[PDB]
């Protein structure tokens, strides 16, 4: 289902570019795709055989790469088509690689960490003859941390007797982690408003912007924008919105959180907040925020998903229409998987770089990745949405094509 | 005979460095030399064995790099030779790699892509054992192009299990490709001339100019001179070339150029190319052709810095001439190396796995050039020979010491 | 000979042909599939380098790794050790070896050097070809002026390079490192059992054979043992000097006119030895054994054996005569493969099932298409290589 | 103990001596000596296992690789409180000389574990020898070093490290190591191995003395494994068993002590004398009156102030380094026929030895085939040791240490080491 | 006993830093320990059997780094000890790496170069499988040099059929060497007098500085200040101490030192080295020599910093004592951390097949050794302990940390 909706974004994409069919048959499924059986010794003294997955969409472009999930509803479909959008993230930030993804059937909250490290290891011992630092590079994901993935490059640099942190990122700082890791995801947020905001003229220290959600991401933008001499003109978390067409008190509200909005009177609800008068509109969280009925409500030039899929299918269609710049989630959230990019360039030279580096490097990227899609965009005259997908799939595409696969 | 002659030039480099005869004992053949026997199915059906080579001179220094080319006139010697040409080049741009090269006796022109793509496939099932990233790294060369690479690189990387982009530069930019390919050679061109300029106490704005030959070569080079500030006085091409004491109108020319490189032949009064060599000026380049500058043109000359761009322009004898007067001649094997130099670039890329902006290939492009150009220089003054020798020396120099360091001689 | 590449690649064409193999079969098995030349530096008992060329020519793997010797010879030279390795191949064949075939060689004179020297290239040339060569690959032997501590040394040294005992990697070792039992007596073996083969076939035993037996150094003599033993008359024996000649049969353990009268002399089986054309054209209506055995190398001209056999003379020929040499040193391979060693009986014993096999298969293949032995050798030995290649899909 | 330390220490030192001499014997000049009195390789490794009452523990092991001149490297791993490097090698060096012996491929390896097995789950003990797999795989392997049981490790051990070796290598790796369960690509034969060669020397033995086995009468000090497979193929022989041992004390019997009782009615520990009340001790077994004394438990059990009151004519060590220097040159001095420890115990590496072959062919011997195969290694072994000690006028034990070195000083030489 | 003694600083920096007993029982001895035997043809004819060692002790952070030494009184638990000591130092510079060492018992100087070839190929042979670019990476020691490890970088590149440049550092720049590896060490001391000055309040161009020695690493130091603006009012060499409170003219120093590093001879008014450490100042260094700062003395430095360059100059009680006054010691395994933290940047040029200029090694250095002096500054502040336990805490921390992520403890 999310598997066959992820398909017909594919062949909607590689239509649009150009293919023939052929393309979208060899796109549509994983290259490779394993399932193995796991048993683990648990605490109790029982053995409890665990399923896992590991797929791997396409490694025309080079290794695959993307996280492990530890969840009771993991399956087979879905670790296919989260490999699948792991290839458009990849395409989008233009890595060397493509997308895999995996995940094993477990409840990891009724487990103690000495089984989930003795898992762990068993997903590793099951799959090492596919994956690896050239071949299959994983990370954290649904229920996975850095622990998770340090007792995984453990038990891979034991199979292969030599030290292997290119297997694996998200790792620990002093197993070969990188800088820059916490904050790449609303870092990368910011920096497609500095570019959206150049394509319609406006200056950052004049932009009037709303922001739903206050938690690590909504307030790492409120601050960002409010530092940059912006007027953050509205605000909203569970409980709804403040509006303030003169600016918000951002140190004021940022000092007293958890989140905010509680402990003040005039508090608007998030759907009102959506249709106020701004540049600017960032929506958090909650699927299909903006829709059919608001889309024509919504008073920015520019809106920014930060998450999630808050606009439909519709609704993005309508503003595309109205001339509104909207830059989705799949553009505006690539930091991520970025700096997990960059971790695995640092292990492969074994040098480490600074915080400011990781930014500096960042940056070029986002900035690099907001222009293809816009001038795709521009020159197939399709939204940021369809454009951002197109750029996605086009290495592999490309790459497949050169390589004499299709 | 190209081999000869290449063995000649090794002999006296390593001479001049001062090197026993056991040195080059070392030099004068390859280490290894591999000569593969490639069946490929023909579209009509018949299956047809192809002879393949790769030769790996020295790789003291580090792993062999080198092209591969497709063609009828393909044999052994001539990869030797030219595997020991790239050794030189290697040497001159300070690259950590030996000299490697290859060829298959064939006629790309007379086949089709799909048996291309079977050939290639072949060639390296056939020397996969003594090739890859770490080992011997090959290149697009005559007839052979990126499109050849992605095919090798596909081939190799099946063999091995996992993506190997470091097996073969030239490949496609979504492939592990470098930015900055397109002008490489040129742009090492124009850096020469900066530095060729600096120590003449020419500035760069007030040099005059004269280059012969307008295809992609010479264009790149008279726009980039004229931008600077220079006024570009003579312009050849296969017909004729254009003079005027002072700066030719660039733009108009550029824009006028016909697709193959011709312009002159429509224009006023216009003389042969002899005669525009022998012309006044700072900075002579002869792009295009062969022997331009003999023992007769040689003392006729009144450039103070003559800067080879194609090879072979000028004779051994005219090298001496040259270089009696007093005349900075900057020898082909350095103005070139930028070639060279961005597809080791593309290689440190793939073993980083990290791709450069095209400024950052440039910046780091001049910055091989000038430091190969300043070494080559003291080495001629140092040794009191002429560029084209100092470069030679400089470019074996590195894997002689290597191959002493090493215990080999 | 002189042409012996160009004169080897006659034969495989010939026997391709009568095969009924397209020429496209001849153009993949006329040049080894891979070719390498090394430079091998090499210090010197007096303190100099000195840099060597060494090859390693490995014609067709189809079957099987490659398998053959190398030598240090001033002559080597490429074309030549090409032209070893394609008859390798056939050899292979005959023995129905799971192998095609390899050689090498330097250029070098071992006689004017020193054992640290010959120790020093030894090690070198392995350095030099690893990347190509192995176990599984491509397995050298003695030839030309090496023996079993050349094949200690390289194998030593092949083994550190990959940091394990590797007595596969080449056979003719001392038995300590993993050589084979059987090996000194293999090749003359193999020459008394097709003797057995042949005999069966003209319809008579053993013990009422009457031989004769020219040449009479470390080869002729181990015959003329056997079949003395085997209760068989040693009609003739024969050296340089002239030849004995005796229808009642020679003293031959007592024994511990010209030799071309005797070749003609009547017998049923004639037997020569080392040197060549020692029957032509001119022998060839005059000989009256009605087998003749090459124990060694190119006795008989390539007319004198058309002549014989148009006229019923059952002719062995010394490419399978000599196989035991190929077989031994193959059945080590096994042993290094298993880590298991055979006695003296087993080598002995299996030894002859080969030579018993291959006799047969080489007889009825000169019955079914109507050619002598040679070429029914020269047919059975590029046939597997062809049908292996056809079966893999290269041609 | 300093005591058991001193002894391990001498252990080595001793061999070094008599390895010497031979290699002296065999006619090679002082530097073959130098290349064998110590390893090519030792390695020292310190291994974490998280312990079941949630601590962590580090244990010392050791792999000592002698010689592989001749083949890869093999023998087995202890686990055990007095492991100490010193005794490592030493034994290293005896599996050289069984292997030379016994004439396999193989020269000598030999590991350990500073631990206390007795005190330890079957879960720690797991977590320990795949942690000894762990620390020691780069030097180890079917084609390097192949281990095998020993000393507190059995074929439960054994498989758990050929499980985790084969993870490490993502391919079943049976030829690792041997002692293995069959259904891993274990041997026919192998539990009986060591008892089995034992009593083919006894039977060889006897032959040389002109006695019938039926007529023997034997003493057998230990009755641990080894002892008790060896005192019942002796009383199936119709052999007399007189005297037997264990721990505390002996039964010494000159009608035939009961041996199917004492079999059945025998520990896992090898302890069954508690139960009668006449137990003399050790010391006074080893000088009761016999035709053959099997010292089949601990070393220096016959020495200086001893051996002259040893009455057996036939003295077969199952057991390592029973007898010392010294004793040797009285036994030998008094005409005892004497099968030495290195000789007498090559029925074990022999057969493991066969389950590796096995395992490199991936094809496996019936019962019938390794029995004969072990039977003639073993009677081959025996005949040329007698006859190295009866041409060379040596002692048995100098013979067997000339016969098992020479084939690794041979092939040393051949290879260019020295 | 060297042994011992490193333990005994593990066990305190380890329970400082707050890990229980099973800590200590991992890092007390190292996870591998290789001892060799090395058979090795001489030159009259003779074998001889060496004795090699090689100590691995932790690579949960990375994989191990260290020198091999070759000397008569190599034994294991030196080599073993020294392996710590490693790990200690990657630990300060922040290396991705753990602690290896390595030595061989011979004596290198009554052995020709044939042999000491010979025995180092015969080493590398003898330790291949537990050693490489991914697994343990050596460098030069006592009595090695670049020369031995051109040598050994190539045997092992023979063994894996691939040049195999980042196995082994301290190579020739031919072979893969780093620039800047010759000041390295230097370097790194007067960044730290730098740091130090900062934060004792006092601005550099007003520090007066002792230098005990006035050999390379004396007069460099001397020379850095001197040209910083600081006044150098103490230098010593072999022969006696020159003090001169307005400060010592370095220029002309410098230019009549001889070959030697020897001066103050020809001066009649010197002091002797004893006298020079008890005058007045801001910063002394002392000689590397050890025990010049005893108990005997320690009450008359007048340095508020001293900064310790080689060789463990002041023993245990002069150095509480130091710390009780208030006067900041810098520990010596602190200030002479850019030796090995150029042989970790050499390795990082290895892995890229990218070499650095002299200048972007100098500065990448600096911007390590600024980062070292601060985190193990802040770390001694928060637990009151002086700079020297507060490195060997900086030290194993790294290690430790990295061993308990991994599950080993």
């Amino acid at each position: 289902n999310l598997f066959l909706s992820t398909q017909t974004i594919i062949k909607e994409a590689l239509r649009k570019l150009g293919y023939p069919g052929d393309m979208y048959e060899l796109m549509k499924e994983p290259q490779r795709m394993l399932t193995v059986r796991i048993p683990v010794k648990m605490d109790n003294g029982s053995v409890k055989v665990f399923t896992g997955y590991r797929s791997q969409h396409n490694d025309a472009v080079g290794p695959t790469k993307g996280g492990v999930r530890f969840h009771p509803e993991v399956n087979e479909e879905k670790v296919k088509a989260l490999s699948i959008w792991m290839t458009l993230k990849c395409g989008i930030a233009n890595l060397p690689y493509g997308g895999g993804k995996g995940g094993i059937i477990c409840d990891p909250r009724t487990m103690s960490f000495g089984e989930l490290e003795r898992l762990s290891r068993g997903y590793v011992r099951a799959i090492s003859q596919i994956v690896g630092p050239t071949k299959d590079i994983p990370a954290p994901d649904v229920y996975t941390n850095s622990q998770i993935m340090a007792w995984m490059m453990d038990e891979y640099s034991r199979l292969r007797e030599f030290d292997s942190p290119g297997f694996i990122t998200g790792k620990p700082l002093v197993l070969g982690g990188s800088q820059g890791r916490e904050t790449a995801t609303a870092q990368g947020v910011t920096i497609c408003i500095e570019e959206a905001v150049k394509k319609k003229g406006i200056k950052l220290q004049n932009a009037r912007i709303i922001i739903q959600g206050f938690g690590n991401a909504g307030s790492f933008l409120a601050k960002f924008m409010h530092d940059a001499g912006a007027k953050v003109i509205g605000i909203s978390d569970a409980n709804g919105g403040l509006y303030n067409p003169d600016g918000l008190d951002i140190p004021y509200l940022l000092d007293k959180r958890d989140m905010v909005t509680n402990l003040f009177t005039d508090v608007i609800t998030n759907e009102e907040l959506l249709e106020k008068d701004c540049d600017i509109l960032v929506p958090a969280a909650i699927s299909n925020q903006i829709t059919a009925k608001n889309a024509h409500n919504i008073q920015a030039s520019i809106v920014v998903e930060r998450a999630n899929g808050p606009t439909t299918i519709d609704a993005t269609k309508i503003l595309n229409e109205r001339g509104v710049l909207l830059v989705p989630d799949i553009l505006a959230s690539a930091g991520g998987v970025t700096v997990s990019y960059f971790e695995w360039v640092q292990n492969n030279q074994g040098y480490y770089w600074s915080e400011e580096e990781v930014a500096e490097k960042l940056r070029s990227v986002m900035v690099s990745s907001f222009e293809t899609i816009y001038q795709t965009a521009a020159t197939h005259k399709v939204d940021m949405r369809l454009a951002a997908y197109m750029t996605g799939i086009r290495k592999s595409a490309e790459a497949s094509r050169f390589r004499g696969w299709v």
